[PDB]
């Protein structure tokens, strides 16, 4: 079992997570079965408690692991589906460490950082490294750890001491570090400024990892001089300082690391035993007419989302223009408040070809999300609402079809006379992996879904439709196992107007859109109807 | 005697010694004397050794001081002028510490670092900062001395060690810090990047300074969420974070400091009893017409030479658009290997309204010299030649109007029979402030100087027109206080074709630009002819 | 060539020096030619500036090198003799880098502590370690580098990013790191406190060198725990963590280094190609008569002279009683002012079976050194005067037997009407190795150099015996070669009465007592007269 430890230096949100994704694709072109781990230093258990403006995206695994999206990025390069503890965090070990010294597992000793903190984090990552994660239940060969946060912060410290042992504890042969830095280019110079990476590898060198590669994330691409003093002032050779340089789509950073040699250079370097990428690049850069979907969203947060229509996209053959329109905006207090605000949304949401009305929580904004599913209904726009876009859904359809003009969630307005979407928790939320039935054939969405009776999708809600008020609503085509929960709803006498309760985003794959999301880009293009023939 | 100690952060380059001369010049305009020290952490007795490339535009003080670029932005933005040790360099402090230990003075200690290199540095700083520099000799109220290079530099620390010294030697109100740092925005994220900011001064308080100002070096203006961020991490008010964004002109900067707050933080921070600024500023944002001068040079190595231009420009109300040229395409041979360079050149050399040749070293590039100087003679292009442009002025009339065809400086050709420019050492280089008389009164160099009978010029130079074939040659206007030099020449019956074998841009302000820059930027406009007028 | 680099942790002065040296000696028994570099961070160039109370005894070399006392270490535990520049210093290799810059040698570019200091080091480093100082012209085959001071001073830091980068230029097997810490054992614990060694090892490791031995200076031996807490938190072999604990002699730290198995980790570790130690070592223990000399000095900084008296005391089987005497207690003033210290000074001088005046500058306590010289003429003590005891044996004999009671040296009384021993410069110091000439065979100072008629020594003096009064002055049986100067004076009718003008003490060896300093011992203890016969 290998290991590469990717670690940042001046920043983060310099593609870090992307140049470790991508060294994974790499790695597993390479034949290899190949996992991976995020190491976020926060004392968060889990990323479920987070505001999506920080950490944007919670990315929800099988097990309901509520996890960053870095998570997503590994399961979207890889065709792996990963675990909690692949997410390694302070809270997680140091909750782990605590728990285990009040059983008495340290027998009596001090505990403290070091030994028993680093020791902990070298047995997660070799238990989780062992774990086959691959689509195929093969034990992996190489474990791609990503170190979040930039180097020297007092949270990454315990992390760097134990890959300082980690090192010398699993041999040279099978422990390789990365170091993802930034070189400015400052409109104030002009020059590219090797010097924060410089100081970050010395910074590095201190907290005892040396660079065996130095991959400097630039604007532009490198000058031989700088990339030359880079090697010196690193003490490293020139063969191992890589530009990974600004690029037209996300399928082109493992071919750059490709021709920089890094695939060459980890062959040996751990002594181990992407035509697609080329593809679906050069395709991308060939898509000439477009698509146009309105996000209606209240959040980066909408990131396995933008992803999945990028996918279907991509699959159809277009181009894609989301027009993020923040659902606040389509509120007619925002009419009354800010009129500039609220007719460019609406400019917006009726240019656009289809519209999407993803998941999130709170009141704030869903009277707007209401309102654009009321336009997606009448005016006949194809039309996904997913988990919250589902519910939303049945109170637009509550309200201006069945004249139900009080519905709403118990989520909001509890006092409601009609409650047509209910908290209905496990007999906790609703989290994770559950398989849904298809209650017929006749669905867009089960052909779409490659006339399966079943599919099994990744849920996070804690509301459902009411099945009392059920029998007035509406197709609800995808139901639970039990029959107790509405999953999917589709509606008769529209071109496509789907409600998911789930999120299709986390399975999508640029090889494989999830359906709903194809669906829409298909209907709004109006091919649907040939693909469906 | 107040101290400000400004010191960089995440990079160089990031407009620290502009912030520097911004306070400097703020602090004047407070109406305070205003002196200031530049430590360049390089091992360097003086910067006449450099290569033009690295620390660019050697600047050269009254005394004979070949000194940093920085030194020249202190004499633009404040009526100052310095001596050779106001650039303080660890070659000069630790030479100081070596010969004076040599000599006995530390009285058989041994010498070390701490304390006896930190407190020459002290002490350097209180003799240079009681130094009248200004342009009456009044006693300084406030030195702003800038410190080189980035914190946390082994080059750095002791000058950092010695200011954390220095602060409890002198009382806190009369010693502030101003960490001057870089807040990238990243392609790759969007947000603006206060994590460098935060780690620079955790870094700089670790070597024992706190900043009592953080000015980030911004592109875009700061956001309240990152500056609060900024206040937070570096553990200061949000009144001392400042922005210095991007702006049109270098005027703006002081008043940017000004709207900022930074002078009402100077005169309470340190218990101290512009609008022509703004006047130069808009001034410049509102210039239409354009002048265009071709500077065909080798070498931000002509760093003084832009300014002088720039000052010259505003000065006669015109836009300037220099035309660097590398006067080593415009080289016969250079046709021979890129006829693109070499076209490109002489399209830019002929679309010039007016031509610059600037001071140099070594033969590289004068061939090209000579063939511009050529030009500019029989197309009647108002000609400057500065210093080198000067002696290939002379080696162009002595090859093409006398027929010595083999002329050439004895610098680069020794073997010459016409050595027309020879070897004429200070009986050492001619260096520092000479006079030089006028030998007449029928020169336009003359006029531009206002009818004095001589003027003080800043020279550095190793070479002079010979005194024998002086009877030959070109009418040298200008000439040293002995006869034995030329240091001007005026070519009759040509618009403005001038030789000055001294660098005029040295002692250019914005409020008075030196008289050949200004007749270079006068008669290339027409204007020229009206004003001697 | 093989390097190893001795740095010291915690503290200075624990004994680093015998443990370079003793590294050394036990390479040397491998029959490995072996060479010395001293690293003194300090910015002084040579000793000779210190008063011998900071760095004390100031050791000459052959060349006329004034070094530290740590040079004469390698040049007893091994028989070699350096050069200058194998005492390296900050002074030293600053003034290299300032002056080449100077000369232009680094071509236009900024100098800079990395890389153009570190360079210095390691080819000043590469330099003197080819040059051979052994006792035949054999290249050496290892260096043992010693660096003073202690790790992460900011002294020590261009020193170790030297070292740094030389273990990455020389392959690891040509070179070897040893860190010697303290282990403190404090009254207030019991305990071994091993937590300043862990941290000195971090320290250092910050710095880019992990401890290939770790030498423990311990008061006690080392308990087995406190060795495994040193193995783990310095993260090395148990085999690979020393105690050097406090032992009888100086003889056995070979010994107690070669249990310890170092021997075989440097064949080993550096893929490399003491009996007597063992016999002089319980030689030593088994002495029970003792001589007894009284030292009456000035001023540690008597070490070579100590050393060259136990050596002399070793070979003739006696133990050493060293009475050190302060000489400013030996003046009649201090018989007013303190006649406590003034009687017990002349108790130790009286009881003292013979008398060593030592080499020195200034007056104070000269008057004592005449006054204790005059002691031993009168009572028949054996006595050697050392350099300065030398000329003051001229002073006491001149006033007490000539009756020239007036008389002095011109370092002292200039004024003089009998200036007996005169300033008398090399047409400088008279420093470093000179040939000295026995001008007869009537002296025993002959027959102890083992009746050669030269011999040649260090010496270190700027004054000498008046040439003109030399005529009525105690016969001068050693002259220079132009018998211009008196080294060596023997008095006629007395046991044993020597003037030597050179230090015989710094060509001392365990294996050969410099012939006056045994001569001393020999007449001390009545056997000189058996020797001699
Ligand atoms: C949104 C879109 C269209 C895309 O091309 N984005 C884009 C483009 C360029 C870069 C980029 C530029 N330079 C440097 C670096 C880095 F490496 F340094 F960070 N990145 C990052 N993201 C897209 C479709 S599919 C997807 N992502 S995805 O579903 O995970 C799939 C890969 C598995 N994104
Ligand atoms: C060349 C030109 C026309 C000029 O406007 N340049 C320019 C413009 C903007 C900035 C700038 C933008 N944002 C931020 C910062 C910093 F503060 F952060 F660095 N700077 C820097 N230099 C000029 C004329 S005169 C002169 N300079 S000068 O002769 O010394 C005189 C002042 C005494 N330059
Ligand atoms: C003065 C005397 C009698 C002596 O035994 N001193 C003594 C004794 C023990 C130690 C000692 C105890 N524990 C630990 C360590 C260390 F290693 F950690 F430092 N040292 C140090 N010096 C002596 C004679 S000859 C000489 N020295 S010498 O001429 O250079 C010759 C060797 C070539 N000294
Ligand atoms: O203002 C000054 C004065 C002196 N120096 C000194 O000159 C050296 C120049 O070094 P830089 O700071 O330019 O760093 P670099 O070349 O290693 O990296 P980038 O430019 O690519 O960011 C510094 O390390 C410092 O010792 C300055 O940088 N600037
Ligand atoms: O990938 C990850 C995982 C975890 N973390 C953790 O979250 C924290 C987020 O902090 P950032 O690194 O975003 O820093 P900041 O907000 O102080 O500064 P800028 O963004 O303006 O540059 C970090 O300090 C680290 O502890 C990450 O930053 N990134
Ligand atoms: O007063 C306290 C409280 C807590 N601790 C904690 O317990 C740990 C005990 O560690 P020590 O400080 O005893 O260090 P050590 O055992 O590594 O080394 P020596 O004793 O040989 O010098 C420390 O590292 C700290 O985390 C104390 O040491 N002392
Ligand atoms: N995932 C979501 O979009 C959440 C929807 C809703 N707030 C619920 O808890 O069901
Ligand atoms: N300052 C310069 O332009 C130098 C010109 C020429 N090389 C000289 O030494 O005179
Ligand atoms: N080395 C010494 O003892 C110095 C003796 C005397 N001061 C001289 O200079 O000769
Ligand atoms: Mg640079
Ligand atoms: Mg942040
Ligand atoms: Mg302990």
């Amino acid at each position: 079992m290998k290991y590469i430890l990717v670690t940042g230096g001046v920043i983060s949100g310099i593609g870090k997570g992307i140049i470790a994704s991508s060294v994974g694709t790499i790695l597993k072109s390479c034949g290899l079965h190949v996992t991976s781990i995020k190491i976020d230093p926060y004392i968060n258990i889990d990323a479920g408690t987070f505001s999506p403006y920080e950490h944007g995206e919670v990315f929800v695994l099988d097990d309901g692991g509520e996890v960053d999206l870095d998570l997503g990025n590994y399961e979207r390069f890889l065709d792996i589906r990963l675990t909690k503890d692949n997410n390694l965090t302070t809270g997680k070990i140091y909750q782990y460490v605590i728990n285990k010294e009040r059983k008495g597992d340290y027998l009596g000793k001090t505990v403290q950082v070091v030994p028993h903190i680093t020791d902990a984090i070298q047995e997660w990552v070799m238990r989780q490294a062992l774990i086959p994660v691959d689509e195929d239940g093969l034990e992996p060969q190489v474990c791609v750890i990503e170190l979040g946060g930039t180097v020297g912060d007092i949270e990454s410290m315990p992390f760097i001491e134990a890959f300082r042992q980690f090192q010398f504890k699993v041999k040279r042969e099978n422990f390789c570090n990365i170091h993802v830095s930034l070189v400015p280019q400052p409109s104030s110079t002009g020059e590219q400024k090797t010097k924060p990476t410089q100081n970050s590898v010395r910074e590095l060198r201190g907290l005892g990892l040396s660079p065996d590669l130095v991959v400097c994330r630039c604007s532009n691409p490198l000058d031989t001089s700088v990339k030359e003093k880079i090697s010196m002032f690193c003490h490293v050779e020139p063969e191992q300082v890589i530009c990974v340089h600004d690029v037209s789509s996300i399928y082109r950073v493992p071919l750059l690391l490709e021709e920089q040699g890094v695939v060459d250079y980890f062959l040996r370097r751990l002594d181990l035993p992407l035509m697609k990428w080329k593809e679906m690049a050069d395709r991308y850069d060939r898509l000439l007419e477009t698509c146009s979907i309105a996000l209606v969203g209240k959040y980066d947060s909408y990131a396995s989302v933008i992803k999945a229509l990028e996918h279907s996209a991509l699959a159809i053959n277009h181009k894609l223009e989301i027009k993020y329109i923040d659902s606040a905006d389509l509120e007619p207090i925002t009419s009354q408040e800010e009129p500039v605000r609220y007719h460019e949304a609406w400019q917006k949401l009726c240019s656009a070809h289809g519209v999407l009305v993803p998941g999130g929580f709170g009141v704030r904004g869903t009277e707007g999300k209401i309102q654009a599913i009321a336009w997606a209904r009448n005016q006949k726009k194809p039309f996904l609402g997913v988990c919250l876009g589902m519910q939303l859904a049945v109170v637009e359809f509550s309200r201006n079809v069945l004249g139900w003009q009080d519905a709403n969630s118990t989520e909001f307005d509890p006092t409601t006379s009609h409650p047509v979407v209910v908290d209905m928790p496990e007999h906790t939320m609703r989290l994770g992996k559950r398989r849904t039935l298809f209650q017929t054939k006749n669905s867009v969405m089960r052909k779409l879904y490659g006339d399966a009776d079943y599919l099994e999708e990744r849920h996070r809600h804690r509301f459902e439709v009411n099945p009392v008020w059920k029998k007035c609503l509406l197709k609800f085509v995808g139901q639970d196992v039990e029959g107790e929960r509405m999953e999917i709803v589709e509606l008769e006498d529209h071109p496509f107007f789907v409600g998911v309760q789930y999120h299709p985003e986390f399975l999508s794959r640029p090889i494989k859109p999830s359906p709903p999301y194809f669906g829409l880009l298909l209907a709004s293009v109006g091919r649907l109807s040939h693909y469906l023939q």
